[PDB]
C-alpha cells in the first residue's frame, strides 16, 4: 500500500499541475482567438449573402474541440462547416461497408433519378463523378467559387488580423493571426446531411478512397462526455484533455487524435462508473493501459459506432511508435508529463 498509494499521490499532483500548466489555454488567449473565429464568420456570413445568394448552401459555422473548450496548449484551430443543400429525392448515402471498398465510417452519396431529375436541377451535379458526389470535387469547387469573390486583404484590414488562405494541399484553410506571434487556423469543412446522417469531407488517408464522405461524430461524442461528466461532476473531460495536451505536447504520439483519444475515454467511462476527483490518477493510467491494448489489438472501436475502427487509418509505422513511445514510459508515466 506505501509504495502504491505512494505513486498515486504524486502522479495526482503532477497530473494537475501538468493541465494549469501546459493544457490549459491562457484566457487572453482563448478569448481574442475565438472572437477571430467569430469575426470571420461573421463577415462571410455578410458575404455569401451578398455575392452568392443562390448558392445552394446554408450559412457556414462553427465546430470543433476550441468551441466545445476541449482544445488545449493553444489556440490555433477551428472549423467552420459548409453545409450543402441538398434536396432528399435527388440524393441518398450508401454506408462504406455496403460498398466493395469495404470502409466502416464513411458513406458514397450517390445522385438518385439521373434520368427523371437531370443534370442542373442541382448545382452541385457539377461535382458529381461516376454518379456519385465527389467530396474532393466539392471541396475544389467551393474554394474556386469563394476565392473568385472574396477579398481577403480588404477583410484583414477592417477587422486588424493578417488573414491569407494556406498554400495547398491544405487550401480550404484560413491562416489567421489575431495578436502579434499568434495563429488561428480555420479550415472549411463541406458538410452533407441527409436524413439524419451528417457527413464532412475530411479525406481518407488513402487517396484511393477520396470519393468517399466522413460520419460526422465529434458532436455526438463531445456531447456524451459532457452529459457523463455534468450528471457526477467527473474528471472525464479533465483526463481527457490531459491525455490530448500529452499526445500534442510530444512528437512521437503525435499521430494520436482528439477523436481516438476521446473514445478511449468513453469506452473507460463504460468500464468505470466513479468518476469523482480523487479517481483521475487511477483513471489516468488506465486509459494509458487500454490504449496500449487497443493498439496491441491494432482496433478501436467507436464507442457509439461499434462497426468502425478508429485505428483504421494509422499505419503499422505509426502503431508501431505509439506502442514503443507508450512501452518507453510504462514504469513512470509522470515521464509523459
Amino acid at each position: 500500500d506505501l509504495k502504491k498509494s505512494r505513486l498515486r499521490m504524486s502522479l495526482q499532483e503532477k497530473l494537475l499541475t501538468y493541465y494549469r500548466n501546459r493544457a490549459a489555454i491562457p484566457a487572453g488567449e482563448q478569448a481574442r482567438a475565438k472572437q477571430a473565429a467569430v469575426d470571420i464568420c461573421a463577415e462571410l456570413r455578410s458575404f455569401l449573402r451578398a455575392k452568392l445568394p443562390d448558392m445552394p448552401l446554408r450559412d457556414m459555422y462553427l465546430s470543433g474541440s476550441l468551441y466545445d473548450d476541449l482544445q488545449v496548449v493553444t489556440a490555433d484551430h477551428i472549423q467552420l462547416i459548409v453545409p450543402l443543400v441538398l434536396e432528399q429525392n435527388l440524393w441518398s448515402c450508401i454506408p462504406g461497408e455496403d460498398t466493395i471498398m469495404n470502409v466502416p465510417g464513411f458513406f458514397l452519396v450517390r445522385r438518385e433519378n439521373p434520368e427523371y431529375f437531370p443534370r442542373g436541377s442541382s448545382y452541385w451535379d457539377r461535382c458529381v463523378v461516376g454518379g456519385y458526389l465527389s467530396p474532393k470535387t466539392v471541396a475544389d469547387t467551393f474554394e474556386k467559387v469563394v476565392a473568385g469573390s472574396i477579398n481577403w486583404p480588404a477583410i484583414g484590414s477592417l477587422l486588424d488580423y493578417v488573414i491569407r488562405p494556406a498554400p495547398p494541399p491544405e487550401a480550404l484553410t484560413l491562416e489567421v493571426q489575431y495578436e502579434r506571434d499568434k495563429h488561428l487556423f480555420i479550415d472549411f469543412l463541406p458538410s452533407v446531411t441527409l436524413g439524419d446522417t451528417v457527413l464532412v469531407a475530411k479525406p481518407h488517408r488513402l487517396a484511393q478512397y477520396d470519393n468517399l464522405w466522413r460520419l460526422s461524430l465529434r458532436p455526438a461524442e463531445t456531447a456524451r462526455l459532457r452529459a457523463l461528466d455534468q450528471a457526477d461532476s467527473g474528471c472525464r473531460s479533465l483526463c481527457l484533455k490531459i491525455l490530448k495536451a500529452i499526445c500534442k505536447s510530444t512528437p512521437a504520439l503525435g499521430h494520436l487524435t482528439a477523436s481516438q483519444l476521446t473514445n478511449v475515454i468513453l469506452h473507460l467511462a463504460q468500464e468505470e462508473a466513479d468518476w469523482s476527483p480523487d479517481m483521475l490518477a487511477d483513471r489516468f493510467l488506465q486509459a494509458l493501459r487500454g490504449l496500449i491494448s487497443y493498439l496491441e489489438a491494432g482496433v478501436l472501436p467507436s464507442a457509439l459506432n461499434p462497426k468502425v475502427n478508429l485505428f483504421a487509418e494509422l499505419t503499422p509505422e505509426e502503431i508501431d511508435e505509439l506502442g514503443y513511445t507508450l512501452y518507453c514510459s510504462l514504469s513512470e508515466p509522470e515521464v509523459l508529463l
